């Protein structure tokens, strides 16, 4: 007649991690739309002529 | 002969360390009452059957 704080519910309990880091996020896709630039100051700027 | 009050005040003495540990009242007293668990968790559970 154990009470209930050690039984089924605490002591008689084995902790898993089977769901951990299972669901996904939506793959990377910027690379197909968009260009990668490097910049190594405040701020860049572009030109070109016509 | 005729020193000036700085010098005399100046720290010809010794400094001792008998004042400190005069009055350090022995711990532990509670031992006698109380017996020591570690925990080593956030909380401790305890049960015994009859």
């Amino acid at each position: 007649a154990i009470i209930t704080p050690a039984l089924i519910s605490a002591l008689k309990t084995s902790f898993q991690k089977h769901f951990q880091d299972a669901l996904a996020t939506a793959p990377s896709t910027y690379l197909q739309v968009a260009t990668v630039i490097p910049s190594t100051t405040a701020s860049n700027t572009y030109g070109w002529l016509g």
